[PDB]
């Protein structure tokens, strides 16, 4: 057995949960998920991009990357590892990475090639319904949890794991935390069960077995070369913090502002022509390419270095998932209020904030209108001011289900930055947090402004290379949906049925 190759393959599979490769990450995590989650505002002042995901008009090349590139990058190594190793622990971890990676893909598209992927050309296969994908994943995850449990306090080679350094018990907590994330995801699907286990049952089992409970249980990958966000934000200035994120965090006087990003640098960018003040202020999402104010890169920028860890799965997310389950009257091991406050405390700890959580927890600050700081400035033609329509605040009020769910999800959304893939999925599922619509909707009427993008359409090339399977997939997508809008960004995937 060639351990050197097996370690190498395991490492590449692990990476694809939250990819490091800057030219892959930029599309899937920054340009796509970052826009749709409400976290990132594209700030490229060039004419080279014909359109973007944010304005609902990406090019055919951009539409190929979040589908095809996951299959090209994941499956050759996955099939190779299965031929190179018979070790139950390494095969269970390889399957766990497959579930997390393909969870992003089914949450982007709906039906996808999964159970019938060929070793020759993985994507050139029949598509499973999203329900069949979730059912197979949840069933395989139960077996992975059993395998990780029996290894208990045994450790594997730290060189094959840049997240938990071979600590199997940390992977056990991650796997049960994923099980709770997927159980909560399917909570609106009437009669959903996996071998008789309902969403409630899967969630209760995960919590009883052992999920992440401490900030140090969180999954953070030590970069192999550099954190790609340093490129997107600092070096290239292709991305800025969204106006939505600074609207909520300013209203709550959030001390995580200093942990996440910096104050604006309009004076620098303007050559001191800027007459306003510097503050925590993001850029409007969905500004049409070619319609930016020239001082737009003066907007708040992420605080990030090349050596910063990649955020894979935060422990604070698990506490907010338990808060939601407790709100749904599931046995989560405590009240909705206790897990809500625990999620906020865990997020403060994750961001190195040692004081002021008790004052933050009592905060009743209300979200105000977004005032574009460049409005009326020299040679700054555009005004991207707008308003988030919400009364959500921090101080736990209890009572009304929807108002409590909005608190839980809004606080999960602040804590889960910069994990846009997860936050876009949670925005679609619950409707929270309330976000501003895109400044420019270039979908031609396909995408509704209040709903935003609900999915990505299948790449046009897949209709030409795999027509029968893709046409059957669009038929499956329609049959599982409760908002049938064809193979477009407007169609709701199977779990998106609130
Ligand atoms: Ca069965
Ligand atoms: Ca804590």
């Amino acid at each position: 057995v060639d351990w050197y190759l097996v370690r190498s393959l395991a490492l590449n599979l692990q990476d694809l949960m939250m990819p490091e490769q800057e030219n892959f990450s930029q599309y899937v995590d920054c340009l796509m998920a970052g826009a749709f989650s409400g976290y990132v505002a594209d700030s490229n002042l060039g004419t080279g991009w014909s359109g973007r995901y944010a304005t609902y008009n990406p090019s055919d090349d951009w539409k190929k990357i979040p589908f095809n590139d996951f299959y090209s990058k994941f499956y050759p190594d996955y099939f190779n590892l299965k031929n190179q190793s018979d070790d139950e622990l390494f095969l269970s971890l390889a399957e766990l990475y497959r579930i997390v990676v393909m969870l992003r893909v089914t949450d982007t598209y709906g039906p996808i090639p999964y159970s019938k992927v060929g070793a020759a050309n993985a994507i050139k296969s029949p598509y499973d319904s999203q329900q069949a994908v979730y059912a197979k994943m949840l069933e395989d995850l139960d077996n992975i949890i059993t395998v990780l449990g029996k290894f208990g306090n045994q450790s594997f080679s730290s060189s094959a794991d840049r997240i938990y350094n071979g600590n199997t018990s940390a992977w056990y907590k991650f796997a049960n935390s994923l099980k709770l994330r997927m159980a909560m995801r399917t909570c609106y699907v009437a009669g959903f069960n996996v071998n008789g286990k309902t969403s409630q049952q899967l969630a209760e089992e995960a919590v009883a077995a052992g999920v992440m409970t401490a900030a140090t249980d969180g999954a953070y990958r030590k970069v192999a070369d550099h954190n790609p966000w340093q490129r997107f934000m600092v070096l290239w200035s292709d991305a800025r913090i969204s106006a939505d994120l600074t609207c909520y965090m300013n209203a709550y006087n959030d001390p995580r502002r200093e942990a996440y990003y910096d104050k604006s640098t309009f004076g620098t960018v303007s050559g001191n022509a800027y007459t306003g003040e510097e503050s925590y202020v993001g850029l409007r999402r969905g500004i049409l390419q070619g319609q930016y104010n020239s001082w737009s890169q003066g907007s708040s920028c992420m605080k990030v270095t090349t050596s910063d860890n990649i955020v894979v799965f935060r422990a604070s997310e698990v506490a907010f998932l338990r808060a939601e389950g407790a709100l749904r009257n599931w046995n989560m091991g405590g009240t909705a209020k206790d897990f809500y406050e625990e999620g906020i405390r865990l997020s403060f700890e994750e961001n190195g904030i040692t004081s002021g959580v008790e004052n933050y927890l009592a905060s009743t600050g209300k979200v105000e209108a977004y005032k574009d700081p460049l409005k009326g400035q020299s040679a700054q033609t555009y005004d991207y001011s707008g308003a988030i329509n919400t009364n959500v605040t921090v101080a736990w009020s209890g009572g009304d289900f929807e108002k409590s769910l909005e608190q839980i999800i809004t606080q999960k959304w602040i804590a889960n930055f910069p994990n846009g893939m997860e936050s876009w999925t949670e925005y679609r599922r619950t409707g929270y947090p309330k976000l501003m619509p895109m400044a420019a909707n270039a979908s031609g009427g396909i995408v509704n402004d209040a709903e935003g993008a609900r999915r990505m359409p299948y790449p046009t090339d897949e209709y030409r290379e795999n027509r029968e399977s893709v046409e059957a997939a669009v038929a499956t997508l329609t049959q599982e949906s409760k908002t049938k809008r064809g193979d477009t960004m407007a169609t709701h995937v199977w779990w998106d049925c609130k």
